């Protein structure tokens, strides 16, 4: 009668008798053991189960094609609101079947921290794609984290606890690799430098004019107009009035309409909270709201340029060697020249920094003149961050997972 | 304000859990079980501590299934997989989490035996007891000594009383019985229901419905050219089969029915088509319908069966070693009392002389014990419940 | 880290503490009890489940007091206040922490009656059982049916067997008992010690101590010029009625015994405790002396000229003195008719006559010497069968065995 | 009718007991702690979380011993075998089955610090918080930020609040302190008893008792005709190096040379400096007095005190003697600061010295200082010490007495 089973035992009795929602958890913690692991089961969860998206979707769509043999499971917050191509079955987070899947699977494929109350036995391979080349410093490399209810010492403790269980961690480049090694308490031995499976499309399908054409019309865009994508990161600073009416984006849509409304159409990819607060009346067929569009890689494929500021997306869009524009209107805030960035923002990035929208809007007319002026910085930016990606990432992982559960079949 | 009972049920449950006892199911139920778990539209049935789909609960249930089909029905069995139940009723294995939930939720318990004391009969649940026959041998309270297995005469009665107090309604077959029940079971006449037994329903409504009698007989594989004798001894070879075969094999076939277990020792080889073992058959009342006479000794089947005003024979081989019954046994019963089988056989050879010779003693018996059965009984319980579950489904 | 049995105890003790149960002293005793607790020179005495300071324990201990004041002696009592103990021994109340400390710590347990199954007799301690006398009524296993509510015949026997399997040593007063014991108690002859009862010691060593007889005699305020009869019926339930407030005078007819024996006898009445404090001996003063309370019955014998009893284990102890006995069995023609509930043959091999009526007992009881003579026949042969094995050294044999035990347990 | 809370405690306790956890005594307490266990005649005392027999709980106790011997007194300690209590009182060890009994039964809790939140203060018991001094540094609610590990500033404050809500009465030294407690401790002013510290009664009743002074002086083997300087600096975490020193910044060696003849100096250091302090060759000059069981006595026999950022200044103030504030490290402390409730730069009873040589040459003439600052010294007394009338010990014990009378009916 072991002291660890006894604690998990009493915990569960309390959950069962008190009608706690976690009884599902407490049960799972008890019965869990190596023997439940069917080597041909794979669970996928993307961004903590909000979506069917990103790199697990592609590590998935690849395996569905070349390895339909296996049991595929997807984990979701709300499974009845998620469309999944293929054989895979879906599970609601924190339910019976959720802990089942996770107990039984021989491979965890995920792109974000998966919870700690889930048991990753010495027996299951947990593959971590993570979600992008870092620009803001993260995990260990942070300095202070006043995130409510926890302390910097403790939030790093738990994060280290998670990374410790990552059997594999994907990396898009030598710069991310060097960062993860420190930021994530990672051994170089465990890192795969293969590029992002979500980015696979950015190499393989970028000139597939039919695919480009579906996406365009799925979005209902003018057939004659080029496409700008604007994806500003979030700012607590700018949240006012409970979120009922915001000051028209500091980019000035009215102007953008005036100046580009004839050649261009602009895609707004905002944080989900600015999205259902942004009224786009009389911008119809000019500014298209694109914030909830499931797959971002597709939005890049049909974009002639990206306007962002401080985001890990510029590193993705980089693969297409198109012109970027960094509209850092609030840059004066951010530390006056911050080491809070792994890279030199001021110097090496593929486009101009604008602090005001009007200089930007004029330059945004003649894109071809922008591609010239910057072919220099753009190429150099491609060399450094985007050179690893060859569109074989989904293949590499799916094959790994295959190479893995063939040995295990003995 | 320390809740002293709850604390005991907890420790118990915490101990059943750690030592991995089978009763973990039970200590949970006992801890968790609140009056709020009760679903008005949920009714449980157990028959004979859950060996059968049989008897008064079957019939009460088969009735309710047709006229009140919307209620949720649960049956309790020792082994559900070996029992087949008609209709929307779901089965539950005993001592299983499903068993306890069932009994905790149920608004009505229907049984014909004692339900266990570890089960809690709340103030808002209605426990209907049908019991299981008209008593001959003394029972419950009225018993003198009962050196049962690992129990004392009082600790055994102390417990019966704890059981009979839980009974909200107790079904009675005949005045004779109600008088006995009131003492035997500590009961108050209010809670008693002199309405006959639901199980006997068919013994009035279907005694002449012939196609039915013909489905029973061919469901058993019986010779079309033979009268049927049913031997239902009672409790723990004697009748001389070899002799009954040489005496009766040309007019009769004989059904042998036990109460317990001896059955798989009756190697009836060479008595095929004559001695039919009918021990494991479900509905006894059916057997009576196709039975031309019945041989018994001290069973209470003798009162149920008497309802058909057929002949009975009481083969009391062990009467000498029995000195105490609620009625005068030597004197007034519907048939001859034989202590050897050899004169039983000869007098069983002509059934009609026995009928006339006893048609007076038969009627006297019918008019005492069977003058109460309508066949409406089954109905009357079904209704009672339905009624009892509109009240508890309103204000 | 946790074994299954200690868990059960742990949880019991939790229930006792939170719920404020008096048994808490026990649940604790049960957790904390271990072989390392034993003090080789601590010995515990209890007699008749702790009601008394009496019988074979008293004597085995009085011997050890004189010849071994070195050891720790603890006596057990229901009420240690109401009992007087001569010497070094300390008193402990049943069910107090002391009680359990004592029984946990003791290297030896001396007793003359079943000690509770809840106490743990470790592989470590020696439990000497003296028992309380030669059987006439069949006991323990040899019983047929035993309907004392709370327990069934096989449960009762199981519980008995458990307790005797714990007995390391079982004193025997004679081979008659040894025969019986072996069966009734599930005994292995190895463990039986035919040495005679320690309480009976003084029935040998001191049958003549005329300053001793005189000390007892004047303790009871007994007349100077009168012989002593002692009546000592067993308990019979037939007679309990009316709250036990007022009983029906003794069947033996006192008013008669007075008329007949008064001028020459004083009769000691040793009744049950319930008949005593419910018996009006007014006007019988100096003839009938109530004696049911007296602590030491062996002393009562030493000073008795005859002994009227009926079916009691006492005839055997008394037999040691080769004195006349009478067996006033006024209700014998109820007991079985022909009784197999007794081991010995009653109608035959007892040392005096059987009377069913008091009246001829009283007469015949007039000339003692004519009975001592007429019956010397049976009286001697009775002695040879039951009393031949006592030598007055029983206390000393048990004293020395214990000592010899806690000299070995001293290494 | 399921009692959910009781169930939780029952599980917790079973967990502890089976797991052989040292806290079994705690979880049993909590399981059974009923409002009935309280016995009106019982009073528990504890000072500074049971490290001492000292401070105001002491003086409240010693009073109630002279006038109310009737009651049951219990003292809580960490290590009772190492503490000595005059009188009837019984001693319990902390977290020991007796400890929890004591608080279970007691009708009154007397303490000068925080009592554990595991202990249940029933609405049946009166909890008297004497606290431990006029605050100079901002505390509890008024604190800006507390990076003290395991716990964040919100959760640290949240717990301090949980505690102060169980304070039935809270003692206050002065109007300044009362305004502060009302906020810093989330207090209802109705619950503040402005009577001064019982620990400071002796500073009023016994400053003139020459036989008392002598006992204290001969208890500390003090030379005879030497004046007495007392040094009591708060705890600097910065000044700790090499497993624990650079000779105290005050320079004893200079202090010896300038004062050796006429003064003896009492060092009241923090326990960790104290057993790191080598005094080889300052005997009969520098007396380590760090573990002296009663600080207010030390005040009585001191002709002046050198402190810095300590609450002690407020207490030594009742005596109107000179004070010096050797605040050498005042640089590091905010430059021009607001970390303190009062203006540390303006309205204290003495000179601020950042070097200990101005201090030395000034300590030479004690008459001169007294004259010089008599004004500042009086404006200090008027503000912070005008309450202490030295009947504080009495006022509290008489409330406790009054309090347990009303119970007995
Ligand atoms: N050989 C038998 C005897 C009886 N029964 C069935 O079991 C019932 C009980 O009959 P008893 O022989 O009297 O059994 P008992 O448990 O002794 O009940 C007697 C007492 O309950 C009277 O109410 C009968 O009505 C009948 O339905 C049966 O299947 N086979
Ligand atoms: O083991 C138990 O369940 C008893 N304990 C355990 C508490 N629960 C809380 C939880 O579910 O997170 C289990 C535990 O943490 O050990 C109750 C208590 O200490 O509060
Ligand atoms: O064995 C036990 O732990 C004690 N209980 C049995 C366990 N259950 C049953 C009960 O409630 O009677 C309760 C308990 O664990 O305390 C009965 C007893 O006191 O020996
Ligand atoms: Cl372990
Ligand atoms: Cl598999
Ligand atoms: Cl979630
Ligand atoms: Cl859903
Ligand atoms: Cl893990
Ligand atoms: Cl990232
Ligand atoms: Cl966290
Ligand atoms: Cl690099
Ligand atoms: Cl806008
Ligand atoms: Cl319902
Ligand atoms: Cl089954
Ligand atoms: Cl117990
Ligand atoms: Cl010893
Ligand atoms: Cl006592
Ligand atoms: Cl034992
Ligand atoms: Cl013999
Ligand atoms: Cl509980
Ligand atoms: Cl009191
Ligand atoms: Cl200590
Ligand atoms: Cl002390
Ligand atoms: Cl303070
Ligand atoms: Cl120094």
């Amino acid at each position: 009668f072991k002291v660890n089973q006894f604690r998990k035992t009493l915990r569960h009795v309390k959950n069962i008798v008190l009608r706690r929602k976690n009884k599902e958890r407490s049960l799972y913690d008890l019965t869990d053991k190596e023997d439940n692991v069917k080597p041909k089961t794979i669970v996928f969860e993307s961004f903590g189960g909000k979506n069917y998206s990103d790199s697990p979707k592609y590590i998935y769509e690849y395996m569905q094609k070349y390895y339909p043999n296996y049991r595929y499971i997807w984990s979701f917050k709300n499974p009845d609101k998620n469309v999944v191509p293929g054989s895979a079955e879906k599970v609601k987070r924190n339910s019976a079947e959720y802990y089942q899947a996770y107990s039984e699977a021989s491979h965890w494929v995920s792109n974000a921290r998966t919870p700690l109350y889930l048991n990753k036995k010495e027996n299951q391979t947990y593959i971590q794609t993570w979600n992008g080349t870092p620009l803001k410093r993260l995990a260990n490399d942070m300095k202070v984290v006043r995130m409510p209810g926890t302390t910097t010492p403790k939030y790093k403790r738990n994060f280290n606890r998670e990374t410790s269980r990552w059997d594999y961690l994907i990396s898009p480049n030598r710069y991310s690799t060097e960062i993860f090694r420190s930021a994530f308490w990672m051994d170089e031995e465990r890192i795969l430098e293969i590029g992002y499976p979500r980015n696979d499309v950015l190499v393989n399908r970028a000139n597939d004019q039919e695919y480009l054409d579906e996406i365009r019309t799925h979005l209902n865009l003018p057939s004659d107009k080029k496409v700008i994508m604007y994806a500003p990161t979030w700012r607590d600073d700018e949240f006012v009035s409970k979120g009922k009416y915001l000051f028209e984006l500091k980019i000035d849509l009215d102007n953008l309409y005036k100046e580009l409304g004839d050649d261009y159409v602009i895609l707004l990819r905002m944080h989900y909270l600015i999205s259902n607060a942004l009224d786009l009346s009389g911008y119809e067929n000019f500014a298209i709201d694109v914030s909830n569009y499931n797959d971002v890689s597709e939005l890049f494929l049909i974009s002639d340029c990206l306007i962002t500021d401080y985001s890990s997306v510029m590193f993705d869009y980089g693969i297409l060697k198109r012109p970027q524009f960094f509209f850092a209107y609030d840059i004066d805030k951010y530390d006056k020249g911050l080491r809070g960035f792994y890279m030199n923002y001021m110097e090496d990035l593929p486009g101009p920094i604008y602090t005001e929208p009007y200089g930007l809007a004029k330059e945004l007319k003649n894109l071809d003149k922008v591609q010239q002026q910057y072919q220099e910085k753009i190429d150099a930016f491609y060399d450094r961050f985007c050179s690893v990606d060859n569109g074989k990432a989904s293949q590499y992982i799916g094959d790994l997972i295959h190479k893995d559960i063939k040995e295990q079949l003995e």
